[PDB]
Order: C-alpha cells, then sequence, then structure tokens
C-alpha cells in the first residue's frame, strides 16, 4: 500500500540474479536418476578441490563425491519429501573434505548447496547438532514458562536466546509497524557496540519483494558483505538465470551488500517472524556480527524452529 509505486522491484533480481555467496558452491542437478549437472557455480572445482573436468555441464553429480556419499544423494533424491534429510553429511571424492549439503526441488531440478564443515571429526559434528536442537527445545520451553501479556519481554527473551544460540555480536527484533517503516525493539549486543534499540527505519530498507520472500524462506545467512559473488555456470537450454530464491548461498542484492557494508553490519543472520492474518510478516529477528559469521545448517534449522514458536506465541498474546 505504502510502498505500491514500487510494483514488484527488486523481485526478478533477487529470484534470479546468478550470484550466490563464496563460502559455499551451488549445483544443480537434473531430477530423473541421471545426477547429470545442469549448473554450478563457478567456485565449485575450487571448494571441492577438484581442478572432461569432473565439475562440467552434464557430467554425473555423483562422482563429484565419495561413493558412501553418492549413496546418500541417490537415497535423498528418491525420498517422498526432500527437506527431510537436510542437510546430508558428504565428502568430496578426491580430497574427503566434508560438507553439509542442504537439497531443494526447483522447475529444472534439484538444487544442492554445499557449505563446507568446520569439522572433519563425525561426533563433534553430532555433538554441535544435538546442542543446538536441545538449545531451541530449551529457548522454546523458556518461552512457554513465560507470564503473558508481556510482548516486549517475549521479544527481549527471545532476543537473549538466539545471541547465546548464535553467537551473533547484535541481535535485534524489528517489528513492522502499520506503514511498513520498522523500529528496533528489542537488543541484545555485545556491549562496546551502540545500541540500534528504538531506532526507526523507513520502509523502503526492506521493500515488497524481500518481505515477500521472508514467508517462504524464513532464515536468511550472509556470511560478509565485502564477499564478491561468485557466477552460476548454467546449461545453456535453461531459457533464464537458475532460481536460487531456495538456495542458503544466494548472494545479497548489491544495494543490501552496500547497506551492510555501511552500517557495518560484515555478517548478518535474519529470521522472520511470522503470524496469523493466512499469515503476515509481524517483523524480523535481525543477527549482526561485525566480522565474516556462517554458522552450521543445524544451528540455523534450530533457530527457524525457535521462530516458527516466537510466531505462535506472539499470534497467541496479540489475539490475546
Ligand atoms: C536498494 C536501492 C534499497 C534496498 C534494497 C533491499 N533491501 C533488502 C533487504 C533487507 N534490508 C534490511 C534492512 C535492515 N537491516 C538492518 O539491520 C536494519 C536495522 C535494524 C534494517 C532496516 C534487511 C533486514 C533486509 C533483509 C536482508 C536479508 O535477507 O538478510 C533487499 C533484499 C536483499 C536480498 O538479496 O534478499 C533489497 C533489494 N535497501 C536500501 O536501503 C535501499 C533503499
Amino acid at each position: 500500500e505504502n510502498l505500491y509505486f514500487q510494483g514488484a522491484a527488486y523481485l526478478s533480481r533477487i529470484q534470479r540474479g546468478g550470484h550466490i555467496q563464496p563460502f559455499g558452491c551451488t549445483l544443480a542437478v537434473a531430477d530423473d536418476s541421471s545426477f547429470r549437472l545442469l549448473a554450478f557455480s563457478e567456485n565449485a572445482a575450487d571448494l571441492l578441490d577438484l581442478s572432461p573436468p569432473p565439475v562440467s555441464l552434464g557430467a554425473d553429480a555423483r562422482l563429484l563425491f565419495s561413493p558412501s556419499s553418492a549413496v546418500l544423494l541417490e537415497r535423498a533424491f528418491a525420498a517422498r519429501e526432500i527437506s527431510l534429510l537436510n542437510p546430508l553429511w558428504i565428502h568430496s571424492r578426491v580430497s574427503s573434505k566434508p560438507f553439509y549439503a542442504i537439497l531443494h526441488r526447483i522447475d529444472v531440478g534439484v538444487v544442492i548447496d554445499l557449505e563446507p564443515a568446520r569439522t572433519e571429526d563425525p561426533a563433534l559434528s553430532i555433538a554441535g547438532a544435538v546442542q543446538s536442537q536441545k538449545l531451541a527445545v530449551r529457548a522454546i520451553s523458556r518461552l512457554q514458562a513465560l507470564p503473558g501479556g508481556d510482548i516486549k519481554l517475549l521479544c527481549d527473551t527471545v532476543v537473549e536466546h538466539v545471541r547465546e544460540l548464535t553467537g551473533y555480536d547484535r541481535v535485534m527484533v524489528y517489528r513492522f509497524h502499520e506503514d511498513e517503516h520498522g523500529e528496533v525493539v528489542a537488543e541484545s549486543r555485545r556491549d562496546n557496540l551502540e545500541p540500534y534499540l528504538g531506532l526507526h527505519y523507513p520502509a523502503t530498507d526492506i521493500p515488497q519483494a524481500s518481505r515477500f520472500l521472508f514467508r517462504q524462506n524464513r532464515v536468511r545467512m550472509i556470511a560478509d558483505c565485502h564477499a564478491t559473488p561468485v557466477r552460476v555456470i548454467q546449461d545453456p537450454g535453461m531459457s533464464q538465470p537458475l532460481c536460487l530464491v531456495g538456495s542458503t548461498l544466494r548472494a545479497p542484492h548489491g544495494c543490501h551488500a552496500q547497506y551492510m557494508a555501511n552500517m557495518g553490519s560484515i555478517a548478518s543472520l535474519v529470521m522472520a517472524v511470522i503470524i496469523s492474518s493466512a499469515m503476515k510478516l509481524w517483523g524480523l529477528v535481525v543477527c549482526h556480527h561485525t566480522s565474516p559469521r556462517c554458522i552450521p545448517f543445524p544451528l540455523r534449522y534450530a533457530c527457524e524452529f525457535l521462530m516458527q514458536a516466537f510466531g505462535l506465541q506472539l499470534n497467541m498474546e496479540l489475539q490475546l
């Protein structure tokens, strides 16, 4: 309504921008049991230690990974619901470098985001997975244990639990006003950082396109706003840029990358606060770091279900 004069501003370059963040790599793979590579980020061979090259259009994507990894991929692709197995713990074929693989389906096939695992030891990997999930359930029960009719205390508790879970320098709750401008209504930050609590920002800083995408893609991580985006090489038969809207590694729009650089938020993690209207974006939990940061997928998943629990409790206290 207030941003009506923008139309669908930015939506095409956010959905199909052609670039990923360099901390990981992306593969698009045929969804017909051939595992043919349809597209790959130009850094894939480098990140997989693999410089007919194994990373080339039409090659078998399974041959990038260890033989036991290929079996997990075959299972995940054939599963009734691909999201249930995310993330896969898989190894590159030649170097045995471990990755979390996050799979999703698009128009043309399956996208695989590969995020390097910053531990080889499987047991410490499991210990990280486990601790996060149990931290989210603990956070959720602590939100359940909260005296009702106090949205401010709910927001102040959320920011403390998310800051302990994620380790970001600054964690905020950003609430959208009626006129679509926002306000920082709760903050937990490193004590040598200037507070943003109580600050108001124009509606135009978060365009309708971005607000809309947060309904389907509820958690977005940016590892380094200064990182050079990586282009996607695609099969010449694809008539438009790959859909990256569901990718964990989608590069920020250059206007946002510059916004983050000007704010000194080198890294961010942004999560949707969704309530019933059938669903409304009430606000965001916005995490900033003053250095690069890329937390493992299991911690981001644990945040996502904490945020579902926050939305439901918030939606109860609002209808009440
Ligand atoms: C470019 C001309 C204009 C513009 C575009 C733009 N913004 C976003 C998305 C976001 N903008 C913010 C804003 C804030 N972050 C903060 O820390 C604060 C203070 C609390 C504000 C107001 C946020 C949170 C997002 C979401 C980003 C994310 O997903 O992590 C986009 C979408 C970017 C994309 O790639 O998805 C775009 C295009 N921003 C401007 O300021 C210009 C007017």
